[PDB]
């Protein structure tokens, strides 16, 4: 049982907590990072499964994510682009598989125009409302008390268009059904990425990856922090008063002046607070939940789809696997596909045995890229739902109505206790870039709090 004294304790060694920790040390404050798992990285994790390197969690970098990109440059990390040559596959409402190129689905002209209409409206809302305080906008209550499902249908009678547009947010981002989150929540997602248009473009949101894996972002920061990072040490209790904390984890107890809960909001209540958090937090914390998505990994002897002039990209609002992409590692001679099974469809397939689920998922992928898909050398499902220190994927969002109700307090410190994760971010919301931005912003706030306590207040 280590017994440490530090300026700041950070709960969780994901990218948010680790970024905050480095920024704190840089500002002259000592830190300790207490991590539950036997590794750093949190929702980012590179592992080798039966001889195949896979990114089990977060991996994509988009062009809006300049903060993450600066960090990559500082860490000496390099990026590469997802393969996108050739034709993509779309399976529409008419059940027809059609290959295509360009920035437009091969849909009828009415559906194409309805999609453009919806996207333009959403782009305008995102620009008006912004990703920082969506809850504060005059349109917040209107937009946050109707589901995205119903909002779409108030604005278009075209079911195929509505389902496609829903796909980019529901299955694509929040990993919850469109009837379970609000239009305002969709607008926040869009604003956080620079526009709704950006979310519709896989060449934007799924543009690049980090050579060697996204987990390096955490691994390298942790290596630099040395044994200020304690692994296999879940935080159980935070005793606090107005002036500091004693944080009790399984392998270390740390006395400090501040603590950062650098964990997804659904896991806040895993920590006992003495005294309890205020009623506001007690309530707010219950109204948040992670989505659910199965990240499917299939490795083949070669990227077979390229032989047929396909990019490996596939979309279908109606399929079991709604999205598939080329996810071949930089320099690999084998080929890797990644597919996504979201929310209620994930529930459904989790009903099946592992064997039957694999079969159904591969058959769905074959629907896009052909029967070679049926027989990978390695098949693996990211299973973040089973992880007690995550419990879902990709990220947390409020229940319907919760964003405009609680958003204004999501960043509020409780005395010495701060909250920091990608789930709370504006730009980069729910993504590693957001995690990094939040780590930086929270460290800055603590630095400023420290400065106010140490510099005599002006007359
Ligand atoms: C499968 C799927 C795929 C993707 C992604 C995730 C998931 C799993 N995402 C999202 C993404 O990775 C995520 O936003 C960040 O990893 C979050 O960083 P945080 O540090 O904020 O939380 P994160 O969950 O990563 O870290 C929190 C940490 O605290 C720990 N912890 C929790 N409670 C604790 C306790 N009581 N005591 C001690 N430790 C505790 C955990 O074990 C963990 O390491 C993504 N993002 C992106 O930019 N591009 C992408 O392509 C993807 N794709």
């Amino acid at each position: 049982m280590q017994n440490l004294d530090r300026d700041v304790v950070i709960v969780g060694a994901g990218p948010s907590g680790l970024t905050a920790a480095r920024e704190l040390k840089k500002a002259g404050l000592s830190v300790a990072v207490l991590e539950a798992r036997d590794r750093v990285g949190g929702r980012t994790w590179t592992d080798t499964i039966d001889g195949a390197m896979l990114e089990i969690g977060g991996q994509w970098v988009s062009p809006d994510q300049t903060v993450l990109m600066e960090l990559l440059d500082e860490l000496g990390l390099k990026m590469y682009s997802r393969y996108r040559d050739g034709e993509s596959v779309y399976i529409g409402a008419d059940g027809k598989r059609t290959q295509y190129t360009g920035d437009t689905f091969p849909v009828n002209e009415t559906t194409k125009a309805e999609m453009d209409k919806l996207v333009a409206i959403l782009d305008e809302l995102a620009a008006e409302i912004g990703p920082t305080e969506p809850w504060a906008h005059p349109k917040a209550r209107e937009l946050d008390t109707i589901s995205f499902h119903h909002w779409l249908r108030q604005n278009s009678n075209d079911e195929e268009a509505c389902n496609n547009i829903g796909l980019f947010i529901a299955g694509g981002m929040l990993t919850k059904p469109a009837h379970a989150f609000s239009a305002l929540q969709a607008v926040l997602m869009a604003a956080s990425a620079g526009s709704f248009s950006h979310l519709t473009d896989e060449d934007f949101i799924l543009d690049k990856r980090v050579i060697g894996g996204m987990q390096q972002v955490s691994l390298l920061q942790a290596a630099e922090l040395g044994d200020d990072v304690v692994l296999n040490s879940p935080v159980r209790t935070i005793k606090w008063d107005e002036n500091g904390v004693s944080v009790v984890s399984e392998r270390a107890t740390v006395n400090a002046r501040f603590v950062i809960m650098a964990v997804p909001p659904n896991l806040y209540s895993r920590v006992s607070f003495d005294p309890p958090l205020p009623r506001r937090q007690h309530q707010m914390h219950q109204h948040q939940s992670l989505g659910l998505v199965i990240k499917v990994h299939a490795v083949y002897d070669t990227p077979f789809w390229r032989e047929e002039g396909l990019s490996g990209t596939g979309f279908s609002a109606g399929a079991l696997v709604q999205e598939v992409y080329d996810n071949t590692n930089h320099g690999d001679s084998r080929g890797t596909l990644v597919g996504f099974v979201s929310d209620e469809k994930a529930d459904a397939v989790f009903e099946l045995s592992a064997e039957d689920r694999k079969k159904a998922i591969l058959e769905s992928i074959a629907g896009f890229l052909g029967d070679k898909a049926l027989t990978p050398e390695v098949y693996y499902e990211s299973d973040w739902g089973s992880e007690e220190w995550t419990r879902g994927a990709y990220a947390s969002s409020y229940d319907l109505g919760g964003l405009h109700r609680y958003g204004k307090d999501q960043h509020a410190n409780v005395g010495p206790i701060y909250w920091s994760s990608s789930d709370l971010a504006a730009e980069g919301y729910q993504h590693v870039d957001g995690a990094v931005r939040m780590g930086q912003a929270t460290a800055a706030r603590i630095v400023e709090a420290n400065k106010l306590a140490s510099v005599p207040v002006a007359a």
